[PDB]
């Protein structure tokens, strides 16, 4: 009878016990502010924090989940390139530039950066009130929110010391937020920081890796051998990722894969970018600059409309573009207008040479001082010379026609973008690796690891083609499977239809609409052919080559997307001792007067 | 002319890499809760938290300073005496009672708890809301506020399980506290927990020798021999401090005093009191019950008036009362009124003997069962068998008279609670040091240590005898020279005057009131002669014997006041890894749900 | 009793050299250190952190090193050293910089 009322205490007692010696779990938020070629966009994170009784607060990197990817602004690149045209006067691209006299200009550039800021604060802030209830909003506004805005080709080939002073400024404005929205946003120059293109391509190998269960400390993923030495489970698996202005190629050696002295691979542990706790791996990390969607189309338009093959009377033949597809001769934004006609957009911004024509400069002192990076300039037909306008022109020439022959796309690709004679402007870090061009990649270093292949435009290359079944429905990758498939694609002829420009099939296999986005793919096409024939043609060859936009999670909903966000979190977040200094130690509280 | 001008730009990118790079101070609130035997006060610290790039959060040991001691609450004893009053019955001292039926009473225990709990809580944010800018309230709402509630003589002795049930409950009433005020107050089992006396004791030495600049790491206060062991430049003080129920002798060995296998000295370092970083000392820390003010008050009252010697007719002729001096035969509380006469209150709560009769029964597990404890009630004039109320009733005696003789007042306090043949009751812990009584500490262990006596009577024994040039202003402590002045002082009469009550002091030296403080005086007088006496008698004698209430800082105001409370915060907030992990990175965000 | 550390790093002699060959030397070349001969008693011992071809940037950075240890502008005591007000080392002496012609 009182037996179990005294037991009702007794329980009160130990909850209350329970309580104080277990661990507590609460929701933090984490910011990584993609700063690409293309755009300046958030990437909000969601994280479950563990304290426990002497052993601190830690993330649960399986707990890494994406809520949403923020509106694309302004790159940092037209940010420095506008206040280059008020504080150091217009076409300073063409005219010799005192760098020394632009310091007096920095208050100027603040503002210039605190307008792009505080747009990215506010949509940060939409994302977090939208997607957060207010239990979860009171746990995410007391813990304080990390920021990573990390840099990539964009400013990667930006002159003098004007990216550097920038970052300075950019982590002062994220450490300064509004507190009227009450989310504690906080940086510092280790998560904030422009990423090396290896870098880049490594954290996009973590985070692969991460989402698709192949890298862990933990039994389930890893395996310790007789010798202590641990390993993973699962064979880990390489990713080639292609963006705005660079395309990065990696993958972990297999084995003892011996190198050449000149070739560079990086061990995740000795490199501090993974915990020794974590399965070591040797792994080749390169970034390609002018091999992005936008830069390698504005570079192609110029070396194939520059060649006395392709250019006959004012008119470019191209083929990788469809029979009957017209445009006007210049490498800026093509619009694929319902009447079947190509509008292309004459503005220096919208122009896709104008990255690579602003830095083959002779007022550039990476072209001025250095030979070697002007002859690389030369030979894609920029002269550094010439200003900024006659630079992006392609030379005699007025229209650009379509051929729509395959291989002739395939063998210009080739000897353009992926073989060249000389390495493609501003890649000295890919040749410091030991890899001058694409081909020089899989012609030194081969692994047997399954490769994973991302950008929209090379996912839409398998796509387009398995939803005309043209490619089966389960693909492995294979490259003569793909090159008759593409062929016979490539082949079709555009009809200006009443409903707008249609792309008529061959043999009448049959139809779909043509627009800004699949006007091109086919020199996207015979770039996934060229690479594949790479990798085919290496001493070891991946177990399988899968094309995916995300991964799945164990629910079945995806966790997060691909790509270098996910890997620069665990960058930081595994060094358990070293994430609790600068997250939780020092916080936002660092920021306070 | 532009030299200067871009001279502003670079300045401007200097101080925000500056700013970066540079470690940033932040005020901290610091609360450290005495429950002790009189009653449960607040005691409010500030300090200065210094957070540096991968360096973490630290707190400046010197800049902790007190900002203010608050109101004085019920004592934890009270708190459960009449939880036991209302939920197992009233006068359930005198009767068998069954503590596992207790059990259901646990959530009456919270209400009990919350009640005081609230009250400590409105009291700190008072303290903090008066002495807090603005600019300073953020600092300190952002950080979070460690609390640390002491338990110390009040429940020491306290029967059963009943102490560390209300422990567990008080801790979860800290962690949940007013989210109205902004003040994140939070605790754990580390910081909130029942304090022993010799921790008391040693965390009143730490205390003592960081204020008065002697314990230190730095170059400053500290020196590293050719061997690689750090001294401390100035010798180590130790400390004497008399609460309301318990005593405490604290003082450092120095050089390579042996001491027998029964005396057990605490290695600052090894027992984790101090980093390794710090000065190593060996420290003998001891703590004596029924020894503090009110208790040794009831305790001598009993013992003095069950003597023969003392007890004729029902008037007890008691020698540390002045001449003229009466009041009623009972240790309860002394009011001297303005008429000359003494109020004493009859009430169970407000009389002194209470503590002791309460520990004093044979219901208590601790009689029943240890014989030793029972004898050494007996010993004391307190029968366990007898009803509460004839315990603290002094058998056979009506009206205790004053008879002012100060040597015979010196004799009884030693025999008593200096000297005593059996150790003083609920003294366990002092044996198992190897201190049976007061005496024994100095036969046993002596050090040439100086000593500083701390408690509002102790320092009021020698500063009455200093206001009457009985004593001079500059004052050794010399046993002889105040066993004169306060024999010339205790043989005092007393004349009830138009005023009231007047101290007169023979030989026309001066005059000064008599009141409810003062009156009782020449016991503590007696006691500071008997204890001097006995450090006298040691091997190792103290360089000087110092009486001070606080230590006045560099600036020459305080920065806090002597006990036990800067030394607790110093036992945690030193242990830089351990400190950061439990108070920054699991903080207040702990509580979370 | 303590054991010696050795240190074996090829500048720019093997730098420039082709293929594999150099870093498979370096294998086999800690193999001989790890091995030394038991008569002498000197227990010569070694790892891929200690005995590996040093950069040339590593190899101008620790003659950097030796050059402020020597002449004392580098150390992290008080007499090389001082913090300022906002907890930040700073050295005493300016550091000097080094042109080395091998
Ligand atoms: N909203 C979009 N989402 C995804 N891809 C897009 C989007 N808009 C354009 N693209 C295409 O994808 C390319 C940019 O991809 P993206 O992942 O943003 O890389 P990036 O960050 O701009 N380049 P990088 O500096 O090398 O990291 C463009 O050149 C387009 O072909
Ligand atoms: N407001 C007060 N401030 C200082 N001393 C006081 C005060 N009120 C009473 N006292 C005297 O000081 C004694 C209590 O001193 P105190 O420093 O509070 O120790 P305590 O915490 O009650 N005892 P303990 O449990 O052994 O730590 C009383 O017995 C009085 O003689
Ligand atoms: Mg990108
Ligand atoms: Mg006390
Ligand atoms: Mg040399």
């Amino acid at each position: 009878d009182t037996e179990k009322r005294i037991n009702v205490g007794k329980t009160h007692l130990q909850t209350l016990r329970n309580l104080e010696t277990r661990c507590h779990d609460s929701l933090q938020a984490l910011v990584v502010i993609d700063a690409g070629s293309s755009s300046t966009r958030t990437n909000v994170f969601l994280a479950k924090t563990r304290s426990c009784p002497n052993k601190g607060r830690s993330i649960d990197p399986d707990s890494i989940q994406l809520i949403r990817e923020g509106k694309r602004f302004t790159g940092l690149r037209v940010v420095l390139e506008e206040w280059l045209d008020t504080y150091a006067g217009k076409d300073w691209e063409s005219r010799p530039v005192d760098a020394r006299l632009l310091f007096q200009y920095v208050p100027q550039m603040h503002e210039g950066a605190k307008k792009l800021m505080q747009l990215l604060e506010e949509d940060t802030v939409a994302i977090l009130d939208s997607q957060l209830n207010e239990e979860q909003k009171v746990q995410v506004k007391a813990l304080g929110i990390p920021v990573m805005l990390c840099s990539t080709a964009g400013v990667r080939d930006f002159h003098e010391w004007y990216r550097d002073a920038l970052f300075v400024l950019l982590r002062h404005l994220i450490n300064n937020p509004s507190p009227a929205h009450g989310y504690k946003f906080f940086t510092n120059p280790f998560w904030t920081r422009p990423i090396t293109g290896a870098e880049e391509g490594l954290f996009a190998f973590i985070t692969l890796n991460h989402l698709s269960r192949r890298l862990g400390e933990d039994p389930a993923r890893s395996m310790i051998d007789e010798y202590g030495v641990k390993h993973s489970r699962n064979d880990l698996a390489g990713v080639v990722e292609v963006g705005g202005a660079s395309a990065q190629i990696v993958f972990p050696l297999q084995e003892g894969t011996v190198l050449p002295s000149s070739v560079r691979a990086v061990n995740l542990q000795r490199e501090r970018l993974l915990p020794e706790r974590y399965p070591s791996a040797d792994v080749v990390s390169v970034s390609f600059m002018q091999l992005g969607m936008a830069s390698s189309a504005g570079l192609f338009l110029k070396e194939l409309c520059s060649n006395d093959e392709f250019l006959q009377g004012g008119i470019c033949s191209n083929p990788c573009l469809f029979k009957g597809f017209q445009q006007s001769c210049s490498a800026g934004e093509v619009e694929v207008r319902p009447d079947g006609s190509a509008s292309v957009n004459e503005d220096v911004r919208k122009n896709r040479l104008k990255p690579l024509a602003t830095y083959c400069s002779v007022h550039n002192p990476e072209i001025s001082f250095k030979v070697t990076n002007e002859m690389q300039c030369r030979e894609n037909s920029i002269d550094p010379t010439k200003p900024l306008a006659e630079r992006m022109k392609i030379e005699n020439c007025s229209i650009i026609e379509g051929t729509g022959n395959f291989d002739k796309c395939v063998s210009q690709v080739e000897s353009i973008l992926v073989a060249p004679k000389l390495p493609l402007p501003a890649n000295i870090e890919a040749a410091s690796s030991g890899f001058e061009s694409v081909d020089q990649v899989f012609r030194f270093a081969s692994s047997t690891a399954p490769m994973f292949i991302t950008g929209r435009e090379m996912l839409a290359s398998i796509d387009t083609l398995k939803d005309h079944r043209l490619l089966r429905s389960d693909f492995s990758g294979d490259v003569e499977e793909l090159a008759e498939a593409a062929r016979e694609f490539c082949s079709s002829e555009v009809i200006i239809r009443t409903d707008g420009p249609v792309i008529q099939l061959p043999n009448a296999r049959g139809e779909q609409k043509l627009n800004s986005l699949n006007f091109d793919l086919c020199k996207t096409m015979a770039l996934t052919v060229s690479l594949l024939r790479h990798m085919a043609a290496g001493e070891n060859q991946p177990s399988f080559i899968k094309w995916e936009k995300s991964i799945a999670g164990p629910d079945g909903k995806p966790l997060a997307d691909l790509g270098w966000q996910v890997g620069v979190i665990l960058h930081h977040v595994l060094f358990t001792e070293e994430w609790g200094r600068t997250a939780y130690e020092a916080g936002y509280s660092h920021n306070l007067e």
